[PDB]
């Protein structure tokens, strides 16, 4: 018998019967997931015999208490009590919370299924000895469960509910789809607003249990979940809070010129020529290629760099594949949603749950948006961003805005950050007096170049400088909206063919 | 809250959402069910969110409780403490017993699916406070999820083990076309217990008239007389006088009854003579169209041997046709293997019997095991299926389980056992199928003032009687069975009853 | 490399290499039995790459040559001469025989494809040093790619041709159930050819276990005695006296055999009246799952009519049932229309028969064809179908062709033909199934240390004695029939033969 602060929620295993791979026992993948941590144990049978649901259970109880580890029924009372379970978890279309507590009594642990905010005010109004875990939504698509409506941005809208409502006695763990190609991602980008709150354990269901071999799997996920770098890109992530300086600017430009990047753009008709143009004259190859098949080895290429659009006529089935193709090799994602209406409004947050960008580039309104919301506004609203997919923010305008929301890499269970909040993120801004995708190319290609020791903020921000320098020369030499675009690649390419940033026009001051 | 022995099984309702028809709710049929009997109710959701289980099951509970029927949940545990159930129903699948009873503490009334005597065993070792009622087997053939005969085997653990405590309610299939009929076979075998209710589901659940379906088994359920065939059922321990046989014999003559003979190619030509000579028409058909419209025409008697080649879907038709018309069914079953046993088990749960005939070997069997033991086995069939019993060899005895129709809720037979049933006598000395044919034709012409057992012990006497004769004016095996036939033929034409050389005793 | 002599016909092989089973391998197999007989090898692949073919027919020439045992290849004439094989099998759609001798010359072995009379014909005017061997058409229904008769029929072709260069082996569904009655029945008409050896498989190449199947497959084959029927195959050639008769009649009257009938409606009835005047017990199944049961009963027979109802599929049940634990069977062949002709032949290759009853119309069909002649018929079918034959007329003729229930490889009798088995006869002047079930009696009651031969007389002189004295104590055909059970009835339950009027000469 435990209490309720013993329970340790790290990496909690729920188990499936139906599912074991052939010539394996339910018993003998739980036990070999005790050996490597599964440091919790929920028993799920949502079809079996109520009886053999109870001798299973029992069976499996002996060899948890004996690892000391608790066990979990869902979602039946009754058998909870019937066989002596430490806790049991149930869902919204399951008995009622205050209901179960008054069968069960206080001082044992309860569950619950969780995937809105709305439901965490409900939570509340109940107060402690209530409910002492949630398990949040459905993160990720999952074939194990085989009935009602997420993504990390879904989990970060309940962990804030659960400190605006200051429910300090209830933990949580992310739950479903869960595998080793995003755990370190979901670990890393759910964590509250004001930084106080994270997920306290892992929930795991198909990477063990249907696994040919549950020994290994479950020392694999051991290795990240209490690791604490998340290296997602092949750049420093250091946190800079000393302004770019010249000769920072000027070596990026080097790298960049010197180690030509490849840099794949998933874009529109619209900025496919520009936006090639630009990469042209930032001295740096551009590849056009929507194609699954391809996406693995274009990112395969020595500083290969991906650069995404939305509206993009390519299928969303083949961005996942991208997208995932450029993490797996640790390389640079520019994103950029042009968007709005309520497609692209879908749309968008599907991509972004499809794995990590090292760049959220927008305009007002996309920024705005993209926050869940003047120019102290726009500030605090690209620093929301920043920090919220765990990325650096631009906000174009007359001013821009770069927000450092990265952190170093770091995720903890629970910790959650190390007291970072939104608000205190580096935001720097550069303007250059009254005057799209091309920046995008830009960011791009800066951060493309830059080598194992570089810096992944200073890039996105001499990116910044760049566009908007040649911004300033070519709005000086040209003679409409038709030359001033032919103007603005020239002053690209003569720019960064002298790298004498001392004299370009932008001033970069903190925000 | 009720008491246990608050508890009326009577007509006890189990609730089934999949089932109701357009237009209609479970509320609503569950009420007009109330307003007619429905003197119970089971909550039976194995398919819908344990929320919208424990909501329904509230709605129903302030419905119930209104007309003062208590409220069971089958079969979730948690469901039931959690809603404050007045009961649960398990079955053999979930949760343990002594688990359960540690849950809810003594006062709640449990229920056990029990369907094999084995169990009521287990029901036993455990003692009063554990299981309060049963729910027995699965009588008939359902389409929601033994017989007559599988259930008495387990009101006959409950006597053996006497576990006074535990109730019992029979369910699975149970409609008006045999409701009577459970009722009235489902006893003990000393006569001191029977079903103390009937369970139904798709039968007022899926009723296009909720109303007036409860209100029918309501009928059935309280009332006393299953007048199963237009006979009368008196029970005579008068033994059967000169005039008595003389008068069956005048009126199966001058009715000329008309015998169905579903039986084997052998019997086929011997049985019809047999019947002729009595004075009667046979007909041969197995052809299941024309069974409603032959046992409709005046004075019908079926004949029913095993081992005929009709399906059973067929004798199912036919068993069912005679007894919707209240006519007489004698059965013959004809062993002894275990196809023939499967068969004949089935057969004997398609209907009732007004009388079953055996040699000693079938007589055994039927009896689930000398001339103290024929005896004894032979009441024991009569008593089990409700019948007159009778077994031939060098003596025939007739056996009256028939108890003039009477069946009752749990009382269940008046005491009357087994043992204390009228069994009579019927010998002529040393010296087949042939039996079934007298004995159905003396059955069939008798009157609705008649008596049943009167008229299966003339037929044994009549056949006895003209069997001494034949041998005695016989060559051989040969001639012996057309003599047989005669002496059948002069006996019936002058009924001097006072003549034949069978000695009728009491056994 | 051997010489058309060193061919040991007598466990013959042929693979198949897509029925092993999981976790098997043919040459695993093909190994397993060569270790217990497989004393000859065909390689069979209709389908594989004609390269992976020869890998693995050389594989396996080496575990062929190396337990001293040939390899034969079939149909594919090049691989064979390409792998240096011992001989080739081809069929009858496969490349004539002349072209192939061509192409191998003398000293390698053709086996040919052979299943009518026709087909030896043009295998005879092709002389020596072509076809060698000869596998007999298909035996019995198989799955991987005529019956005992049929293989008789060229058994015969082979002889009347004198093609003494030729050897033989019978092939398809060949299996424990069935081997030994294969190897018995499948003889020359001249008694002097039969089968040189017999051919699997999926017998042992499907087997779970090919050693034991191959162990189990060579008791058969070298052991010399078929005891089909728990019964008495001594030959006898001493006319059966009247003490004999008379013990007959008190084992069968003592031993009270069942006699199961499978026969017409017509049969049914008169059928079971005589079994009861002798003393037995009549069942009329015609049902499937009763049927091993039936024959586990003590003392059991089968009459077999044809023209019964029942479907094939179930006479072959009962067939092998009866034969299953060497129980008697009596078959009565009533046909004549193509239909009958074609089911007859068919119920005659399902298992082994104790007793053949026809007359003149029907012995003369079986024998594939007057006083002399009636005789000689007699004696084919006896022999044919190694069985006790019965052919009713003014004479009856009986004769007994089991010799022993002997068989032997290529031998293939003692010298034993058609033309001199005990044949004896019954008359009694100028005066049909009934002799079925009398027989079915006699042979019924005997006990392991009676006579097959001595009883199936017994019945045919009863029945015949029956005849003389209901002839003359009846009025017309009715009275007739009755009189003949009454006098079965009288003349067993008096055993004096020394009083009967049927003379009982030899033929
Ligand atoms: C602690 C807890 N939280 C939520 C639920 C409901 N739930 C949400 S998704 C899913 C399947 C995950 O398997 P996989 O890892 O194969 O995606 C489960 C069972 C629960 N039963 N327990
Ligand atoms: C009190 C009790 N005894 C047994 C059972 C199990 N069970 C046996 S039959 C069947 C279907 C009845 O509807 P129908 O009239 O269509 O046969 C049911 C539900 C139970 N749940 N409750
Ligand atoms: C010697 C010889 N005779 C005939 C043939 C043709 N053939 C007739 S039956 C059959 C399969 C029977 O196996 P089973 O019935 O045991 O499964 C085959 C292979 C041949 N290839 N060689
Ligand atoms: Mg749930
Ligand atoms: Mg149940
Ligand atoms: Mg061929």
């Amino acid at each position: 018998k435990f209490s309720k602060e013993q329970f340790d929620y790290s990496l909690y295993l729920v188990t499936d019967s139906g599912m074991i791979p052939e010539g394996k026992t339910l018993y003998g993948q739980v036990e070999a997931g005790l050996q490597n941590g599964v440091t919790l144990v929920q028993i799920r049978e949502k079809d079996a015999d109520t009886k053999f649901f109870i001798e299973e259970a029992l069976q499996i109880k002996e060899l948890c208490h004996a690892h000391n580890v608790p066990l979990i029924i869902n979602d039946r009372i009754d058998v909870a009590m019937a066989i002596g379970a430490d806790g049991i978890h149930v869902g919204q279309d399951d008995m009622p919370i205050p209901m179960i507590r008054k069968l069960v009594g206080p001082d044992m642990v309860i569950g619950w299924s969780v995937g809105f905010p709305e439901e965490v005010d409900e939570l509340s109004k109940m107060g402690p000895d209530m409910v002492d875990y949630i398990g949040v939504g459905t993160l990720f698509p999952t074939l194990t469960k085989k009935n009602k409506k997420m993504g990390t941005a879904g989990a970060i809208r309940v962990l804030d509910a659960l400190e605006r409502n200051n429910a300090h006695w209830c933990r949580t763990v992310g739950i479903g789809g869960l595998h080793p190609d995003n755990i370190e991602r979901v670990l890393y980008q759910c964590v509250s607003s004001n930084g106080k709150r994270s997920l306290d354990g892992i929930c795991v269901v198909s990477d063990i249990i249907a696994s040919l071999d549950a020994a290994k799997s479950t020392k694999i996920l051991r290795g990240l979940i209490d690791k604490t770098d998340y290296k997602f890109v092949n750049i420093g992530l250091s946190t800079k809070n000393s302004l770019t300086t010249t000769d920072e600017i000027q070596s990026i430009i080097s790298n960049t010129l010197k180690a030509r990047p490849l840099v794949q753009h998933i874009t529109n008709k619209v900025h496919q020529n520009f936006g090639a143009n630009v990469t042209l004259a930032l001295g740096s190859s551009p590849i056009m290629s929507e194609i699954q098949s391809e996406v693995n080895d274009l990112a395969a290429i020595p500083h290969a760099t991906l650069l995404l659009n939305t509206g993009s006529v390519a299928p969303p089935e083949m961005l996942k594949a991208a997208i995932r193709a450029y993490n797996d090799v640790k390389r640079p994602i520019v994103f950029d949603p042009v968007g709005a209406t309520e497609t692209r409004l879908l749309l968008n947050n599907k991509l972004l749950t499809f794995g990590q960008f090292s760049c959220i580039k927008g305009n007002s309104s996309e920024i705005l948006g993209l926050a869940e919301l003047s120019n102290e506004l726009l500030i605090q609203a690209t620093k929301i961003v920043a920090f919220k997919y765990k990325t650096v923010a631009v906000c174009t305008g007359e001013f821009d805005f770069i927000a450092d929301g990265t952190i170093e890499g770091k995720y903890s269970l629970s910790k959650g950050t190390n007291g970072t909040s939104v608000e205190d993120i580096p935001c720097v801004a550069v303007e250059a007096g009254p005057i799209g995708c091309s920046l995008g190319s830009t960011i791009a290609c800066m951060i493309g170049g830059q080598p194992s020791e570089g810096n992944l903020f200073h890039a996105v921000v001499a990116g910044v400088m760049l566009y908007k320098a040649a911004g300033k020369i070519a709005s000086e030499k040209c003679n409409g909206s038709g030359s001033f675009q032919v103007e603005l690649i020239d002053a690209l390419y003569r720019l960064t063919r002298e790298n004498t940033p001392v004299t370009w026009a932008p001033k970069l001051t903190h925000t």
